[PDB]
Parts: structure tokens; C-alpha cells; sequence
């Protein structure tokens, strides 16, 4: 994979990953923790402030090119936040390797740049729960409500939405077929706290189809007390 003039590098890859040796000039960033409430403009701009905060501390500015070893959850949702404060992204899953050869950890000198939302890439909780097309990227047992993580209250899932485990999305070539979506079609993805949904929400991108993630997600949805199946 080619890379983008004057990247600045960002690690997604666990810390002692990192110290054992990382990309020169690569920061390091999992953004896999935060679970998000969007409900209230507040909220949105409180994401966006802490994006703002975020980029400025790491020295962050397009274009950005995130690695991990493979398509990983924490890659995605690492590279979806990015994104979701404007900053042009690429993902690099292999091939950067044999250059992950400093140990020494940069400090970057705060840059001045400001996080703008992509409200298009996102869907908030109403957003939704009006989508015409969601898809539950967990497993066929999370969606049934067979299991939920143990900070959810029960088993369930998005009333009305379809079920295409994560790993469907890790076969691109005859995805759409498959799943019966075509380019610039309208595709909602979510799961337990967006991590997931945002693998599927590059693979679906890449494939021209204008996929939307639900950040919240389950957790979300089960917080704000909203109806759910069975
Ligand atoms: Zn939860």
C-alpha cells in the first residue's frame, strides 16, 4: 500500500507493541475505551471539543495514516474517531512492519489544528432508530439476546435490524452481492460500543456503499432505556 505525502503516523497496536518498536514519528492511540452518549448537542460538541484536544496534543493534521497488525476493532474505531473530527485517514493492516524500528516515543508540539464533525459518518441513537437498514455486525448469539457484555442489562438488539457478523465484512469481493446492498445505498452498522461497526463501516466505504456508524451503540441503546428484541 502506498502512503499519503507528510502523513503523521498513528500505532493502534497495544503499548508494550509500541516500546518494542513502532514506525518513526508514530504516535501511539487506542481509542477502543470511551463509550459514548450522544443524545444532546452538548454531547456532540463535547466529542468534538475532546477530538480538538486530542489531535492538538498529539500534533495531529491530514493526512493520517493509522497501523495495526491487520483490520483490527481497535484499528477502526481508532481510525473512525479520527475521521469523525475531520482529519483524512487511511488504514495500513500490513506491509509496515520492517519499519517498526524506533522505541523512542515522540513529543509532539501541539498543534493548533480543530476537530470538525463528520455528523455523515455518524448516527446517534434517534438517528437509528429511524434507519431504514441497520445491521447488527455482532454475532448470531448477541443478536438473539442469547449474551450481552456484562455492563449491559440484558440480551437484545435493535428492533427491525439485520444480522451481518463482523466477519463477512473480512471477505470484500462479492460482499455487497452477499448482503444484496449496491454502491451509494443508505447502511446503518452498530454493535456493543461501535467498535466492530466501524471495521464494517470502512469495509461497506470502500465498497461505495454509504455506510453510517452508530457510535453508541447497544450499550447506549440499553442505557437510554429504548425498545428492544425478543
Ligand atoms: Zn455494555
Amino acid at each position: 500500500m502506498n502512503l499519503p505525502e507528510d502523513a503523521v503516523l498513528v500505532d493502534t497496536r497495544p503499548r508494550p507493541a509500541y516500546e518494542a518498536g513502532h514506525l518513526p514519528g508514530a504516535r501511539h492511540l487506542d481509542l477502543s475505551a470511551p463509550k459514548l452518549r450522544l443524545r444532546e448537542e452538548a454531547e456532540l460538541k463535547a466529542l468534538e471539543g475532546g477530538l480538538t484536544e486530542l489531535f492538538q496534543t498529539l500534533g495531529l493534521r491530514s493526512p493520517v495514516v493509522l497501523y495495526d497488525e491487520g483490520l483490527t476493532s481497535r484499528l477502526c474505531r481508532t481510525a473512525f474517531f479520527l475521521g469523525l473530527g475531520g482529519l483524512e485517514v487511511q488504514l495500513w493492516t500490513e506491509g509496515w512492519e520492517p519499519y517498526a524500528t524506533e522505541k523512542e516515543e515522540p513529543k509532539p508540539e501541539r498543534t493548533e489544528v480543530v476537530a470538525k464533525l463528520r455528523r455523515d459518518w455518524l448516527l446517534t441513537a434517534d438517528e437509528a432508530a429511524r434507519h431504514p437498514l441497520l445491521l447488527d455486525v455482532r454475532s448470531p448469539e448477541e443478536f438473539q439476546g442469547k449474551v450481552h457484555p456484562p455492563c449491559c442489562p440484558r440480551g437484545g438488539r435493535i428492533p427491525g435490524s439485520k444480522n451481518a457478523p463482523l466477519e463477512l465484512f473480512l471477505s470484500p469481493e462479492g460482499l455487497l452481492e452477499r448482503l444484496g446492498l449496491q454502491p451509494g445505498q443508505e447502511v446503518g452498522v452498530y454493535c456493543h460500543s461501535g467498535a466492530r461497526s466501524a471495521v464494517a463501516f470502512f469495509v461497506l466505504r470502500s465498497l461505495g456503499v454509504r455506510a453510517r456508524n452508530y457510535l453508541g451503540s447497544m450499550h447506549e441503546w440499553l442505557q437510554e432505556g429504548l425498545p428492544t428484541e425478543p
